[PDB]
């Protein structure tokens, strides 16, 4: 079997894109966060706490013929920016891009954090990193790709994000129309239960190439590129006037700026990240201050390749016994 389905941005800066996604039956349509930096398939819900739902669509499981509650099993996760959510969970019917799981692990909200409520758009999240990361307790569960991969035609899922535009998420197989040239595929360690890796490099405009190690995960839930701060460093050096702003929590630079590009290394193939991909807009509104797409994963822990490195590149999560990783150009 397959899947496809099409992902478009949250907002006009590519904060997160959301993917529809087929939940129960009847079917309930809800627009998930599809994060391969997380494992939980979690949704606002009719159990959610009704003062933190504002405009998200909520799954019903009472609606649904298929919905069976996952006796006694919760889950309670926390992401990089300090947000969280907590819940029960049931087992239902979940598709997405034609691609169905039966039995589907389903995590419903009974609580979500301010962040979450404020954003209308996300009425959930679809994790797709290892199965080991996944909270439910005390039986950990599956993720949707996870319990999809014996089914799948190839036991793959791509993402092809948007600048400021729709992309496409595939399941189970390689659509060669949708990237140029060859994919150049590297390891991953599924240590951490990420999809983890290693850059060979980096470069900045028309700069050479500076051959470096630099391990990290391949992330679609987060928004920016997060590398060492002296990578960091030598990207906004080469832009007037940019700086770290404490207040404003990075790098900042002048809106006037034309920005420059960024390559990383995969083996020895490139992906070049336009000047443009890194302009996230004012720091707020009518602001001549913007905020960088490109920022120190100092005091993260982890260097993360987050939307701003994946929208340049067709990507593969390979998941075959021996996991690996796809980048093409496009
Ligand atoms: C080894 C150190 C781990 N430390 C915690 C850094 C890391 N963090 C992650 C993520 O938690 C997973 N993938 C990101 C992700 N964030 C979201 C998200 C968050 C908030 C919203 C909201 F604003 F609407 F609330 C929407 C989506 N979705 O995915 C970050 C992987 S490593």
């Amino acid at each position: 079997s397959t899947g496809s389905a099409t992902t478009t941005p949250i907002d006009s800066l590519d904060d997160a894109y959301i993917t529809p996604v087929q939940i129960g039956t009847p079917a309930q349509t809800l627009n998930l966060d599809f994060d391969t930096g997380s494992s939980d398939l979690w949704v606002f819900s009719s159990e959610t706490t009704a003062s933190e739902v504002d405009g998200q669509t909520i799954y019903t499981p009472s609606k649904s013929t298929t919905a069976k509650l996952l006796s006694g099993a919760t889950w309670s996760i926390s992401y990089g920016d300090g947000s969280s959510s907590s819940g029960d969970v049931y087992t239902d019917t979940v598709s997405v891009g034609g691609l169905t799981v039966t039995g589907q692990a389903v995590e419903s909200a009974k609580k979500v954090s301010s962040s979450f409520t404020e954003d209308s758009t996300i009425d959930g999240l679809l994790g797709l990193a290892f199965s080991t990361l996944n909270t439910v307790s005390p039986t950990q569960q599956k993720t949707f790709f996870d319990n999809a991969k014996a089914s799948l035609d190839s036991p793959v899922f791509t993402a092809d994000l948007g600048y400021h535009a729709p992309g496409t998420y595939n399941f189970g197989f390689i659509d060669t129309t949708a990237y140029t040239g060859s994919i150049t595929y590297t390891a991953v360690s599924t240590k951490q239960g990420f999809w983890e890796w290693t850059s060979t490099g980096y470069a900045v405009g028309s700069g050479t190439f500076k051959s470096t190690s630099i391990d990290g995960i391949a992330d679609t839930g987060t928004t920016l590129l997060y590398l060492p701060a002296t990578v960091v460093s030598a990207y906004w050096a080469q832009v007037s006037g940019a700086k770290s702003s404490s207040s404003v929590g990075g790098y900042v630079f002048p809106c006037s700026a034309t920005l420059p590009s960024f390559t990383f290394g995969v083996g020895s193939a490139r992906i070049v990240i336009p000047g443009d991909y890194i302009d996230f807009g004012p720091i707020s509104t009518g602001s001549s201050s913007c905020f960088g797409g490109i920022q120190s994963s100092a005091g993260i822990g982890i260097n993360i390749f987050g939307d701003v490195a994946l929208k340049a590149a067709f990507v593969v999560f390979n998941g075959a016994t021996t996991p690996t990783l796809g980048f093409a150009s496009k």
